């Protein structure tokens, strides 16, 4: 299982 949560402002 591989999440990936990136957010920019």
């Amino acid at each position: 299982q591989y999440s990936n949560q990136n957010s920019f402002v």
